[PDB]
């Protein structure tokens, strides 16, 4: 019939378990990033077969050449061994394609958000029950979808937020500093080109809830000037407007996807010198 699906936003899971666990000022080598990686995977791969789940997509970030949205918005997203780790892990990454049962979707220019928002929406629709594995509230734009749940991996409890559209609107009125998604009521490549005299014009709540509950209201709550930084920040925020080609990359990528049988695994796991994980094959 269908069979439960689980997408991983597995960059940040990887990263951030790496930065909680690698101790600072300590290089870092690509065991360390193995054993870190493949772990991560068996811990949350279980929590996920456990409740359903039994079909894991694992979402990587791809930077090598930008990102796709920066095609709209080129500023868009403009001691620890950080080297060590991004090296090694691109190392790890590719061992996974080569030998792990999982599904990465791994393009360029294409984030991991890209991947489980489309991923999510068509599987959603499609019957299939679905569990996010991440902790970012983004995703929250997608429990509006049938049988969506989310599990945050580092808190260990789940995601439950109406309130996921206020969420969305404020970032797309207000803006998000950390991609360099800037307000409405300041120039598109604000936080790119921002003078020191210059501050964001605050925007209040009873107009961001407004548009929240009645997007046809920004055109009325909204002068002409924010209402086109409006259009501007939905392709950046909303997962709504992901091109339909960015889209239609992804799941031709996905359903293009050859998966390496499970005999792999072992040779791999001894291969790797991970011969004390052989007798938990079965795990993942
Ligand atoms: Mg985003």
């Amino acid at each position: 019939y269908k069979e439960g699906i689980c997408l991983i936003n597995f960059s940040q899971i990887a990263l951030s378990t790496a930065l909680v666990n690698f101790p600072d000022k300590e290089k870092i080598n690509l065991s360390m990033v193995r054993h870190l990686i493949l772990n991560s995977i068996k811990f949350n791969v279980k929590k996920a077969k456990t409740l359903g789940y039994t079909k894991i997509v694992l979402c990587i970030d791809n930077a090598k050449s930008g990102y796709w949205r920066r095609d709209f918005a080129y500023y868009y997203k403009k001691t620890w061994d950080w080297e060590g780790y991004f090296e090694s892990s691109h190392k790890v990454i590719d061992e996974l394609k080569a030998y792990m049962p999982y599904i990465v979707m791994d393009i360029d220019k294409y984030e991991a958000d890209d991947h489980i928002a489309v991923l999510v929406k068509k599987f959603s629709l499609e019957g299939h029950k679905i569990l996010i594995i991440s902790s970012d509230g983004d995703f929250t734009q997608l429990h509006k979808y049938p049988n969506v749940k989310q599990w945050s991996p580092m808190h260990k409890k789940w995601v439950k937020i109406g309130s996921a559209e206020i969420d969305c609107m404020t970032k797309i009125l207000k803006g998000d500093k950390k991609d360099n998604v800037a307000s409405v009521k300041v120039r598109s490549d604000f936080w790119f080109t921002r003078v020191e005299g210059e501050r964001t014009p605050s925007m209040k709540t009873s107009i961001v809830e407004a548009i929240a509950n009645d997007r046809e209201q920004a055109k009325v709550l909204l002068t002409e000037s924010e209402y086109n930084r409006y259009k501007e920040n939905l392709v950046l925020i909303d997962f709504d407007y992901i091109p339909d080609n960015i889209a239609s990359n992804i799941v031709n990528y996905y359903n293009s996807y050859k998966l390496p049988p499970r005999g792999k695994i072992y040779s791999y796991f001894v291969k790797a010198g991970l011969s004390k994980l052989t007798n938990s094959i079965n795990e993942f």
